[PDB]
């Protein structure tokens, strides 16, 4: 949390900065950050190789204040903008987030939605519950994940056997969903993002960085133990979980 390394890429063609962590908080601000380093909305001295959260805040404050309003909202805009920095400090530390089945763009809004929004960046993630399974799809419904713990639990001690048993039909899908992607979902985040443009991608309390490249969905390596590997940049993600392959700044495979 307190220093972070950083790491020099050459991405479309300019020598651009990353931001690297071993730690693998649930801090969405290197996620964000490293968005807007790719999108050389900040810049950093070339010689830099470390770097504080206060630096990153700043440098996040800085570019929420410089958004000028472009067309929609209005009262909304610029509530969005006093949302987004009274929850700004939050950022470094972690956070909470709230997930829904219903689609991969889908959570509970809490004030620090409002960052992304205001960014113009995506949050997806990929905890979908299949439309193949339609007990599942009826136990959880409208739910978002924590509402469904509570509810799991109120399940338990009604003496309903139908609830009863639907509490324990939503306890299987979060057994069985245990790593926070499931198939279904990483089809429909697929087919979502947008071919080109860089989002930030949600699972197991982590943010990733993320973009899509010939229809293939990559994340950011974030990762401090390849630091000094200039040449890995991106890893794929194809698979629901298992192996994947490394690329460097272009998409170009790479090897260590
Ligand atoms: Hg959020």
């Amino acid at each position: 949390p307190d220093f972070y390394c950083v790491k020099w890429i050459p991405w479309k063609g300019e020598q651009t900065p990353i931001i690297t962590q071993s730690t693998n908080g649930p801090c969405p601000l290197l996620a964000i950050m490293n968005i807007l380093f790719l999108q050389w909305k900040v810049k950093l001295p070339p010689q830099k190789e470390v770097i504080t959260s206060d630096e990153l805040m700043a440098h996040l404050g800085n570019c929420l204040l410089s958004i000028k309003p472009q067309e929609g909202l209005q009262l909304n805009f610029q509530q969005n903008v006093d949302d987004a920095m009274t929850v700004l400090p939050k950022l470094a530390t972690g956070l909470d987030v709230n997930v829904r089945f219903t689609g991969v763009s889908d959570f509970e809004y809490t004030p620090e939605c409002s960052v992304f929004d205001l960014l113009g960046i995506p949050l997806y993630h990929g905890w979908l519950v299949d439309p193949q399974s339609p007990e599942a799809v009826r136990a959880v419904g409208k739910l978002s994940y924590n509402q469904l713990v509570e509810r799991i639990i109120t399940c338990k001690h009604s003496s309903d056997t139908n609830l009863v048993t639907e509490g324990l039909i939503a306890e299987q899908f979060l057994e069985t969903t245990a790593a926070q992607l499931t198939y279904h979902g990483l089809c429909e985040l697929t087919a979502a993002a947008k071919e080109g443009e860089l989002s930030v991608f949600f699972r197991n309390n982590h943010f990733s960085t993320m973009t899509k490249h010939k229809s293939h969905l990559y994340l950011l390596v974030t990762d401090q133990g390849f630091l000094q590997e200039e040449q890995v940049v991106w890893e794929s993600l194809h698979n629901v979980d298992g192996d994947s392959c490394f690329c460097d700044s272009d998409f170009h495979l790479s090897h260590s």
